[PDB]
């Protein structure tokens, strides 16, 4: 069951509204503030690859302040 | 409970060998092979953000094959 | 017949809208929202390369919304 | 059935050899030398995303003289 | 105590401004202007690493002029 | 005195070694395995600015395993 | 006479615009469209180095709309 | 004397006039415009490090049109 | 006629080497040495964009040395 | 006169001996060490422009240890 990891780069004063409402978004299973060169990361489980449509081109990407998104796209699980 | 996302480049040939290393070390939680500049992603459970050292440090940068490492430490949590 | 691979970076809200503009234009063969650093990516069959004016510049490039394009035109070609 | 482009940046004298090593993977049905940061594109068609591994990690990775490579994966299409 | 190097790039002309201002807050225990990429730098003591957003997300990125900051998390100290 | 943080970028099985060497030098007030695209940033002080070449070219710099060095010198402290 | 390479990124829209202003420089022997990075070249051929003042500062950048310019200066040939 | 070189980065229109403005700071031996991803340089000297203050957060940055700031700081002179 | 913009990056004892090398090949009009990210700058023109093969894969990446090539490819000229 | 800044990259161990024999070199007026991502600065004073064949090309590139090199070409001057 598809793994993501969404990085996403907001306007620093919607980092915590912007954590808030993508934390609500069905598909994301965790979301943080983070360091590093991006603010804040979401993991979401996907039961298809074309779900990255409904929780990112439509979940995060049409948030008022989000200015960057990069999706990490999990291929292949190494478990245990 | 203290979550980071790292980011590793393992020299091309490594990704397999390298995914199922960082598999085994206590405090990674999931490790998959992603799309993007990075080829593999750990997600990571601290207790203490000290234990970088044990994971990173020692566990993942003394493994051979591995050209380049991020950590994304989680510093806020957005659930519900 | 040129393949040309065109990576289109286009604002957030205007990734749907763009992506499909770009599919109507006559020398697009196939055009999806990607995983990566750019948002769409057309693959372009061409005439000659005369031709990428008018998918590029006139075509992708006048429309809202565009930030940035990045074209990776193929010459040669490794067939079977 | 999804399509990803495959981003290759192989050795300089490798170049024309990998890329005839590459059209005889069995995933790629394209397979070009493009101008730009990357010198080979791989236009792949997968069963499903788990297949990245196959044609990526086990497949272009595995040959000799691959520096790079970077996977746009393909989650929505724009008909027409 | 936790240490945190938090690279500031401000507006040019809010570089003082900003550099005051991050030297009100609590766990700055010394805040400089600097050469290099960013401006300012925040020398930071924190009690935990959740102190993080109480001085980066509200202290920090909530004030006027600030265009990116970059936090440089201490997990390993090496004395003598 | 003069303030400046030396960012070290290390080879990845040389972190702690280098760590515990720049900890010696008499420059150096703190250093830190650190979260970032540099895996040590030393806190240092400095009698002058010339006093950079001691502890980077001949002390840093001088020792075996360190890729790059980014020094930030604080020319302004910004007190209370 | 000094050969520079100007490398143009333009506003989206303003690229066919700008390229045939650019192309009436005094100093152009051929501006093209080009794939990659910047959108337009300006191959360009100058007296001396100061030159570079009338066609870029004082030329390209005194256009409406364009973003950035590097300039790519020949030193030396090789026949 | 501390030397510097500060990188300047300007809008277009703004070049001549920064140039002709930056000419005028006290500690400005030197000033061009240059090629390269920056457009002036000025070359400066300082009696102290704290200088750079007055010269560049003070003299540059608060000049109109100059977008992004650099500086080099020499730390070591190589004569004879 | 196709006009293409090959920018190359040496290794730096072999500048000149490649330089002269260079200059040799039929469709090459004119090679500089260049100010810039790249050292050299061959001026191509082609009769189809297919013999970007012969003028970059085999008659420039063939060379030792050759650390980088990128092409900036026209597709549309402007004249007077 | 034509002016011009050189940008060096040496290696690490090589930063003193490369400082010492880059200023020996004729249209050298001034070379240091400096903070930042280049580890050299060359002032460099020329009669004509073709003279960055023999300081640079020959004078610099040819020395070892000399990874990278920028020319920040000067065109116009801002007296005063
Ligand atoms: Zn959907
Ligand atoms: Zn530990
Ligand atoms: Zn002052
Ligand atoms: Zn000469």
């Amino acid at each position: 069951m598809i793994t993501a990891f969404v990085l996403i780069r907001p306007r620093g004063n919607r980092v915590q509204a912007l954590g808030e409402a993508i934390a609500e978004l069905p598909q994301v299973a965790e979301v943080y503030s983070v360091t590093g060169p991006y603010d804040l990361v979401a993991l979401v489980r996907l039961k298809d690859v074309e779900e990255l449509d409904d929780v990112v081109t439509q979940g995060i990407l049409s948030l008022e302040g989000v200015e960057r998104t990069e999706t990490l796209l999990a291929f292949r699980a190494y478990p245990r």
